[PDB]
């Protein structure tokens, strides 16, 4: 079903801040609508859409487990081993220009009006819904209203109890109460280019959200905005991509 991912590399170690111990984690991308696989390669087509979903697993830690704890970034630079305490996890997408070697900008629609830059989705740990699911779900609206599917798709920290938690717990920390549990970008497509059968990549990054209003350190990360309108950051922590996909007229 589309494109494979790879592994492109493991950035940031995570560990659980209660017993030092790594989080197994692990990217579950899939692209479920806009390549045709021609020949031993992958055809794309700049006038067409493209759906592109993803999960996360952690091997070692289910979910009760994974929001009932909490969760530092092991920050080692040269020599002092500090620790950045995680807020939340979640999932950011980007595309790449294969031959020149540098960024693309993606962007999405929703009929075709306004135009928008793919957002960075919170995620909880979770089995990634087969792909006959994902597109019956591409004509559900309003999916947490729906016994059917809304489980499926979300997790909603509001309905649970919360004396059973801990002050620091992840959950906590989520930027809202209701949380994903499988990003969903439809709709996508490479953004108009400057006036130039091109070769574009697919990544999919998961990251740690970090509030520096709790402790800047110099490792791979991205500028974000959290919910409070401040400097937020977005550290990487593993990366997928897709093989060089051939996109034409």
């Amino acid at each position: 079903v589309g494109p494979p991912f790879e592994l492109v590399r493991d950035y940031c170690p995570v560990v659980e801040s209660h017993t030092g111990r790594t989080l197994d984690l692990r990217i579950i991308p899939r692209i479920d609508r806009g390549f045709d696989h021609i020949d031993e390669e992958w055809v794309g087509y700049k006038r067409n859409y493209f759906t592109l979903v993803s999960t996360f697993e952690t091997a070692n830690c289910d979910l009760d487990t994974f929001l009932k704890s909490s969760f530092d970034l092991l920050v080692e630079d040269s020599s002092v081993e500090s620790r950045l305490r995680v807020q939340y996890f979640a999932i950011k997408i980007k595309a790449k220009n294969d031959d020149d070697d540098t960024e693309i900008n993606l962007v999405q629609h929703t009929a075709k009006g306004p135009q928008f830059c793919p957002s960075v989705c919170p995620l909880v740990p979770s089995p990634l819904p087969k792909h006959q699911i994902i597109r019956e779900a591409s004509n559900v609206r309003n999916i947490t209203k729906t016994k059917k599917y809304d489980s499926t798709f979300y997790l909603h920290r509001n309905h649970v109890n919360y004396e059973e938690y801990g002050v620091d717990s992840l959950l906590f920390s989520y930027p809202e109460d209701s949380i994903q549990k499988v990003a969903r970008y439809e709709r996508v497509q490479f953004a108009s280019s400057i006036s130039v059968n091109k070769h574009f990549s697919l990544h999919v990054i998961l990251g740690a959200v970090v509030d520096p209003d709790t402790f800047n350190p110099g490792i791979p990360y991205d500028e974000l905005a959290l919910k409070n309108g401040s400097k937020g950051m977005f550290v990487y922590l593993q990366e997928m991509k897709t093989p060089p996909l051939i996109i034409r007229g």
